[PDB]
């Protein structure tokens, strides 16, 4: 078997083979040496003797709010966290990206090929004695047996964070414009070759499917008006392509930029706020310039709205999940004199940690109704009945579920969830503890240390045997929540690097982008930088109701 | 018509419409401010009160031999220098990039669209007055009178820089795999979807023809052995198709990356000398590795090839094309302390710039023979004939013309010289001298000026009127050179940003690529960074002529 099989090389360094049965480590910029990159470089140990666990500084972001009022209130301050925050976190994403699920070394194939998505850790040779190398039984457990014992919902979980409808139906469409699986090649190939935030979820992936989803008049999208109330066009106006079962009535077809979003009336409340949006911003950019064309004030309408998600994203979305006093910010400026590099490639582990299914509640509740799964799915009827305002106001005051913390995957959801655990193995996923390292966390010692609890880690004990054969994704949902929050340090402290490479990485945000002429001036650059989640609501919904991604 | 039509914006400024017969320019970052972003910043008056010319900075690399072999013998220093050479170079290109042939402002289409060759400057507007902007007359000089006056060769004029049809077919073989231009859909348009140095022209553009070429056994290409000597296999045994004229027999129908190399002998001698570089390399890490399989064999000799590419480009090639006694240098890590995007897309004004065709000689002198155009175009024969070490031999002492200067374009290829100026019509180039001032250089005040001489230069006035709308290409092929040089300054100035860009923007540059086990450990390293067009050579071609771009 493959001499790397066992992880030898700590640290980043990277194992190659030598012969059958040798292996050797690059330990090159890793501010390691020796055999196995272990022995630290003088200005290592001292580095490592000065920083901070990201527990403690996840509680001083989460106390001292008297402090953080003063500094959220001071811009210079602010701005110098801020770029902190983006420049810690930056170092550990490769970029330009390395290995995927079938190269564990880099190559040509790798690096070209936009059609997979990219891979943080190399994946566990074929040959390895073990499923994650040579630790653990010849076996991993049956991954149903792990499902039922320690991610399906007894009683729904409700979110401390106080996380709400509006913030998980979020969360769905604003990620998958970025996870795009191609199953007809396999879980670790995408559809979404822009790999990031294109807002290929509005538009279309290709060019021809933009065409149909457009007016070709004023730089608008295409849509219809029942009862007065703007919706995406139908597929049978446009020829798009969407994923219907054959019973849906030919007005509720709804055709979006992504084929799925007619799945739920959630993700379809969202595809209606976007389309209004960019509309909306086609009429502001029309006034401001009565001599452009169609096409400029359409491309330039979608330069503005990536801008607007990439601002929401970060000061609503992650500033809620974060749960910090200090305000996040949104300023491609901060990176202007630092070292980074504008572009992206998705990784297969950023879509792992996103199955965040436990957010899904028992009901949908709008209005005076509460609905199941099986008359929510692919019913845009509700939609129209109730209406965006409703939607808006009962999604805003609804409670979303615990992510970490076990035992919380709604079981409606229960084949999905299975798909995580099988996929993640069919794509050769190394352990927990080798994700915790390429992170620089500390690798946890035992099951009860991953919990914080003793029943689920003693049936993942039983199931499991070594917590270095641990897999990454049950051990996400199962992990213990830092206070009071909604997630454990492994899916903070991944997730978080690969946001930041996916949302400042934009070309939007490099220098010869950020400026306001390439948003069609100072009012099309306005725009992006006032942009809320309450201001697209208020914007695009009748009435302007209040929404907040949490219930408060 | 568009309120920027006039090109009012200056200093890298961006012009945009405000109304129909209003513009508005951007200056943020550009060190300027003002309506057209011409009164400068106090720091800027500074840095243009310090700042040498292009001209002066090429004269000092280009004297003091005896400081620069100093100078050269000490590693810092040749660093340091080196340093400043690729990061003033570097500000210069938008990347990521930002306008093409169909997008004069920003969009995502132009941003993610990699069909499109992207463009330095916008195109000028549809509706614009003039060609050029306002300047100049309503229609811009016949391509054909231009052509003829200031372009076509008389007496063949050698490179006083010495440069041989080593260098020129080089230079046509390495260029190939990043401009491939798509006719189907337009001059604006390439094939080449990699945008740099990937080697699709060895490997192939797809992963479809990528397998068709390779043997599938210890990393190899597909090869056919002919009187004991190794050249490319063919279209019928691998299914790949290529571009022949209907005579062509099957046995001379050659198999490689690229689908044009075959209608060149020039060309296919790099294709048959870089095939065996291949599997040179692959024998050499199997023996490091026998642990390995036939896939990372393969893509690790693809990787070192790479590698080999860019050492040999910028310590050989961009070296003899500079004239410099400074020795440049290929190190990644010189960069791994600055500001620098690992990506790269082809402009092209770069694709434009590089249509060299005053390098090609009236004859192809090989061993005793010299074939003309008709004679050599197509004729693999020739090739097999002779056979590489003669081809080596000949090339390597058979002397190119020079590029600038003007009246030196070969008759034979006039059409192709016409193509060049109508496509850049077509692409709506904007000026001379909008070019120059992109590029920070002092736009030309008349024709004089750019050619340094009278004769050509009162044909031109008579042909364009004002300096103002003379024409970026048929401009790098008439332009006073540096003393005894190949290329005035503005070819040079426009090409080394988009070159080091090409170069060093490549993914294994970057510092996680930049290792030895990204090659297969330290002897695929050093592969790397001993390559030479000598060793390219020595190590694939019989007898080890000796080589080089020179003489
Ligand atoms: C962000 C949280 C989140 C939520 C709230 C959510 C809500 C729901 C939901 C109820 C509204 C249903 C019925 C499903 C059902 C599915 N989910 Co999500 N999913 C979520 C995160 C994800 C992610 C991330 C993927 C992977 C997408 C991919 O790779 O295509 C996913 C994959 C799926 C897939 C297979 C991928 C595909 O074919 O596109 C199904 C089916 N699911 N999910
Ligand atoms: C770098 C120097 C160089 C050399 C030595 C060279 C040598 C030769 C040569 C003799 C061997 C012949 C018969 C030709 C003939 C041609 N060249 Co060049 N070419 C060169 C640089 C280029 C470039 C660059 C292009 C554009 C390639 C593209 O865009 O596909 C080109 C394009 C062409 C075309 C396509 C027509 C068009 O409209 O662009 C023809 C035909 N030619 N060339
Ligand atoms: C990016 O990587 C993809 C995975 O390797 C690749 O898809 C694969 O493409 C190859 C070659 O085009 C297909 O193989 C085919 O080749 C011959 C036909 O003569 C047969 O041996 C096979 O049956 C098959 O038809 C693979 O089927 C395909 N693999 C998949 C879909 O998973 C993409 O082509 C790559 N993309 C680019 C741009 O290179
Ligand atoms: C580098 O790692 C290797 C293999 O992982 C180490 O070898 C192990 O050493 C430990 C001692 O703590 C033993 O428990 C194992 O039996 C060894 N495993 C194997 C398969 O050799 C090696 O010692 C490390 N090298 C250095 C210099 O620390
Ligand atoms: C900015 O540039 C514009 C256009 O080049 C200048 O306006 C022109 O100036 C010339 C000479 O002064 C006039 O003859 C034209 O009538 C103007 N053309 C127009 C307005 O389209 C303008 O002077 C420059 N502005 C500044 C502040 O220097
Ligand atoms: C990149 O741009 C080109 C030019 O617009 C696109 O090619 C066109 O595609 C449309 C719609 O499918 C066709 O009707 C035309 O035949 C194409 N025009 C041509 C060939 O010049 C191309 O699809 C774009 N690439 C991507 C990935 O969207
Ligand atoms: C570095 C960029 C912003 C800094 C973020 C700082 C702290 C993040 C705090 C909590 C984030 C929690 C989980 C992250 C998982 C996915 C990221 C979601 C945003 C996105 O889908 O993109
Ligand atoms: C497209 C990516 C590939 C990069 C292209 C590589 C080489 C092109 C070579 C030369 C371009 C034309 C003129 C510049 C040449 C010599 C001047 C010295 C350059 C320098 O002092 O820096
Ligand atoms: C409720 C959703 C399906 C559950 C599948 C039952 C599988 C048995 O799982 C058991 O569940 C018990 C109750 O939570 C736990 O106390 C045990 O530790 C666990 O083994
Ligand atoms: C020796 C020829 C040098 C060219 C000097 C400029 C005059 C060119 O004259 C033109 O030359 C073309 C190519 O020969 C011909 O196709 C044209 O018919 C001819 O008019
Ligand atoms: C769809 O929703 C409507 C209300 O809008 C409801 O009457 C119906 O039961 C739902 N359809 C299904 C199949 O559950
Ligand atoms: C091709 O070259 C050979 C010399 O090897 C010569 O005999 C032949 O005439 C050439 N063919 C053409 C069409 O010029």
């Amino acid at each position: 078997h493959h001499p790397c099989c066992s992880n030898p090389c700590q640290n980043r360094g990277e194992c190659m083979s030598t012969g059958f049965d040798q292996y050797k480590c690059d330990c090159t910029r890793t501010g390691f040496y020796g055999e196995n990159c272990t022995t630290p470089e003088f200005l290592t140990r001292i580095k490592l003797l000065l920083k901070p666990t990201p527990n403690t500084v996840h509680y001083i972001l989460t106390h001292f709010k008297g402090v953080w009022n003063i500094v959220n209130n001071i811009p210079f301050l602010r701005s110098l966290i801020m770029k902190y925050v983006l420049t810690s976190r930056s170092y550990l994403i490769d970029s330009p990206p390395t290995y995927n699920v079938h190269y564990g070394y880099k190559s040509w194939e790798a690096f070209s090929n936009l059609s997979y998505y990219t891979r943080a850790l190399p994946p566990v040779a074929d040959d390895c004695p073990t499923p994650m190398g040579v630790k653990g039984n010849k076996e991993l457990p049956d991954s149903k047996e792990v499902l039922e014992k320690v991610l399906l919902r007894r009683e729904f979980i409700p979110d401390p964070q106080g996380s709400n409808m509006m913030f998980a139906f979020f969360a769905q469409h604003f990620t998958h414009q970025f996870f795009k699986t191609d199953h007809k090649r396999g879980p670790g190939f995408t559809r979404g070759l822009g790999h990031g935030v294109d807002l290929n979820h509005i538009y279309g992936e290709t060019l021809d499917r933009q065409h149909k989803l457009r007016l070709f008049k004023d730089g608008k999208l295409k849509y219809q008006v029942i009862g007065g109330e703007v919706y995406p066009p139908t597929v049978k106006d446009t020829q798009v392509e969407m994923i219907y079962p054959p019973h849906i009535p030919e007005n509720l077809q709804f055709a979006v930029g992504q084929e799925v979003f007619g799945l739920v009336p959630g993700l379809m409340m969202y595809a209606t706020i976007w389309l209004r949006e960019h509309n909306r911003v086609c009429d502001i950019l029309k006034q401001e310039h009565p001599e452009w064309g169609d096409e400029q004030l359409f491309q330039t309408s979608r330069l503005i709205l990536i801008g607007e998600t990439i601002k929401i994203v970060i000061e609503d979305y992650v500033q809620h999940l974060s749960g910090y006093h200090f305000k996040l910010k949104f300023d491609p400026e901060l990176l202007f004199n630092q070292q980074f590099q504008y572009q992206n490639r998705i990784a297969s582990e950023f879509n792992t940690l996103y199955h965040w299914h436990p957010l899904l509640p028992d009901t949908f509740n709008i209005e005076d109704q509460e609905y199941s799964f099986k008359q929510f799915l692919y019913n845009n009827s509700i939609l129209l009945e109730h209406g965006l305002t409703q939607f808006v106001e009962s999604f805003t005051r609804q409670i979303a579920g615990r992510v970490a913390g076990g035992r919380n995957v709604p079981i409606a959801v229960q084949a999905v969830a299975k798909a995580s655990i099988d996929q993640s193995r069919e794509m050769k996923y190394q352990s927990l503890n080798e994700y915790r390292k390429r992170f620089s966390l500390k690798p946890y010692t035992s099951f009860e240390e991953l919990t914080g609890e003793k029943e689920m880690a003693a049936e993942l004990k039983a199931l499991y045997s070594d917590i270095d054969v641990m897999e990454l994704y049950p051990a996400l949902l199962v992990e213990k929540p830092r206070p009071d929050a909604i997630f454990g340090e492994t899916m903070v402290e991944l997730g978080a690097p690969f946001s930041l490479k996916g949302l400042m990485g934009n070309p939007i945000c490099s220098p010869q982008y950020w400026k306001p002429s390439t948003f069609g001036g100072e009012v099309g650059f306005k725009i992006i930088n006032t942009a809320s989640i309450q201001s697209l609501i208020c914007n695009n919904v009748k009435g302007c109701p209040f929404t907040s991604f949490n219930v408060q």
